[PDB]
């Protein structure tokens, strides 16, 4: 069904309870990768990314995050299945059924749709990844008319990220065209920390 | 190339991330990073700088972010990678030592704790180049606990709680692939190392 990797962090994450303070990162190897509390300095900060993960994979471990009624979600998801050549249309059919649960199992919770952000084949890595670049943007263009459908935030990380020149990561973030680097999670902390902080 | 990119992603991180007089950091390879410390313990002073990869040298090669802030605690669990590249048990305990010596000389006020490789189990036919080398584990252990004592430092016998009977091997229940752990194993782990945690 998913991974080793996958069953290893969902039973730490059925393991760790979820409180109505906890500001929750949801996502893939990109999410997993932080020291969210550390970045935030906010001890209600929690990290439930997970390398390689799709987002039938998110859908399918919502319940212990949902259960709690977290204050907050950043979900950012959806390059993996541009690595299996699925369409932008339907990755974003497929993040509508996350928002669409976490809606109806947490009301209460403030849900934060994060651009995808770009990639660059420049370093001849994830090239299933970097090949569709282009793709990006295409999930991006749908991912802010959903979030205004769904009353929820769109926040565009992409927009810092990418060379206007090429469509592509700004190597200076990157040394793998798909992974961020230190310079890179401090620049998605400047983005998205007035949300974190907001009330 | 992926373990080696993804060690600079982490450690470019952990250069930008304050260590203060409080801290209490878990450093090690795979088996630490895949673990939220704070949630774990409900401790907000413990840290992650765990590193899927990573080896005695790479450990002892990123040790400046993290001892420049004199953390109250580094807990240590390293090596199993290297067992995984045929490196005798003698070699390992030389670069744990290189390590000890180096916290000690940099941060004297630090409490280190070496904690037993972790067992590891050939059932699954995963990481061979690990699990084969099961035997490998109690050697270091069995020169790790004196290394502890000869440089004043708490050991960890992790090791003896993870082991099934008298096989060697890590109890499958930890594990769904002989190496790394399940959520059940972490809380084991919480169980075992919590009073050291919180140690005043
Ligand atoms: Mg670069
Ligand atoms: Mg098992």
């Amino acid at each position: 069904k998913y991974s080793t990797f996958y069953e290893q962090r969902a039973t730490l994450f059925e393991e760790l309870p979820v409180t109505s303070k906890d500001i929750i990162f949801l996502g893939n190897s990109i999410t997993n990768g932080c020291e969210w509390a550390e970045l935030f300095q906010n001890k209600n900060v929690k990290n439930r990314g997970i390398s390689g993960d799709i987002c039938m994979g998110v859908y399918d471990r919502l319940d212990p995050i949902v259960k709690g009624k977290p204050a907050k979600i950043f979900l950012l998801i959806g390059i993996n299945d541009v690595s299996r050549g699925t369409s932008a249309d339907k990755i974003i059919s497929e993040i509508s059924m996350i928002v669409r649960k976490i809606k109806q199992e947490s009301p209460k919770t403030k849900l934060y749709l994060q651009s995808v952000l770009p990639v660059n084949d420049c370093y001849g890595m994830f090239n299933g990844h970097t090949s569709r670049w282009q793709v990006v943007k295409q999930i991006n263009d749908l991912l802010e008319p959903l979030a205004v459908k769904e009353g929820v935030a769109y926040i565009d990380l992409y927009s810092h990220f990418v060379e206007k020149e090429t469509g592509k990561m700004n190597p200076v973030y990157t040394n793998d065209g798909l992974h961020l680097l230190g310079k890179g999670y401090l620049l998605w902390r400047d983005i998205v920390k007035p949300y974190v902080d907001q009330k």
